[PDB]
């Protein structure tokens, strides 16, 4: 089990994605090999799991709480954090991560807060959701415009492909605000973009409210909500991965799912050390009165 963080994998050969002949064992080995990359995000944050017992061809189970986990190493959080439900979950090691895969996990989504203080978010996320028939160039243009607004506000933003059809923007924040304040700030940004360019942006959820447009989703900033982790796999055809990218290579991207679990190694080799999110951990910023004025 040297390639699976010491974890025994049952039914190693069952297929997670038949389209590319990716097995459960391959998926486990991927998480063992890149455990450190995924932990850059999961290590100190509660995590929600997307489990697919029968592969992407079957149905998915989105789990937030668990009464009796069977993942050696998985941490069960205090119920007081979410009364009326079993304990939340946290993965802090490669063993726990691979153990989750052994139990059917395919995707890992994390909270916008860390164990240091789960009542004060340390980031907010903007998820650009396009019309299922909108040209890719529209997403690129929308992402560029969103980054421009963030720069005017004075906030550093870190982007990554979602692995699906859109782009994710993560904005770190000092733990000085409560959940409602951060969510309202994110909503303010969405609404602002929707007012400036109503032909491109929408601040209202629902596909019927973004026909031929892009929805700047701010709803994942609610307490308990989560966003797919950087470098994590998506339970979709080809097993694409959510990949952090430089703003400079934004216009060179062709799709939100251009990288997958098997092409990630090549991506990392091409970068050869270059880290798109190198300045993430060192970023120190907070919601200011000036920011609110601009919105
Ligand atoms: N079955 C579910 N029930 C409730 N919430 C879910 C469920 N599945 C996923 N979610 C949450 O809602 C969000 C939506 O995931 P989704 O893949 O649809 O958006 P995405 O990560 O941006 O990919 P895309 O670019 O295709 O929109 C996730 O971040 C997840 O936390
Ligand atoms: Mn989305
Ligand atoms: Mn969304």
């Amino acid at each position: 089990r040297a390639a699976t963080a010491g974890v025994r994998i049952s039914h190693p050969q069952r297929l997670i994605d038949p389209s590319i002949q990716a097995s459960k064992l391959e998926l486990a080995e991927f998480h063992a090999r890149y455990a450190d990359l995924l932990l850059r995000d999961l290590r100190e944050r509660p995590v929600s799991l997307v489990r697919g017992p029968d592969g992407i061809g079957g149905e998915l189970f989105f789990q937030k709480h668990a009464a009796r986990l069977k993942i050696p190493g998985i941490v069960q959080l205090d119920p007081a954090l979410d009364p009326g439900h079993p304990p939340l979950l946290q993965i802090r090691s490669a063993e726990a991560l691979v153990g989750a895969v052994q139990m059917g996990s395919i995707e890992f989504h994390t909270w916008n807060a860390s164990l240091a203080n789960l009542e004060r978010p340390d980031r907010f996320v903007l998820d650009l959701d396009p019309d299922p028939a909108l040209p890719w160039k529209r997403m690129l243009e929308a992402t560029q415009l969103s980054l421009t607004l963030l720069d005017e506000l004075g906030l550093r933003a870190f982007l990554k492909t979602s692995g699906g059809k859109g782009m994710h923007l993560l904005v770190p924040l000092e733990r000085r605000h409560g959940w409602d304040e951060v969510k309202d700030f994110a909503q303010a940004i969405s609404q602002h973009l929707a007012r400036l360019m109503p032909e491109r942006f929408s601040a209202v959820s629902g596909p019927r409210n973004r026909v031929g447009k892009i929805f700047v989703d701010y709803l994942r900033n609610s307490r308990g909500a989560s966003t797919v982790a950087a470098y994590s796999v998506r339970a979709r055809e080809g097993l694409p991965v959510s990949v952090p990218v430089f703003r400079e290579e934004l216009d060179s991207l062709q799709g939100a799912n251009q990288w997958n679990l098997r092409s990630l190694p090549q991506r990392l080799d091409e970068l050869a050390g270059d880290d798109p999110w190198a300045d993430y951990a060192g970023t120190r910023q907070r919601i200011s009165a000036a920011m609110r004025r601009q919105l």
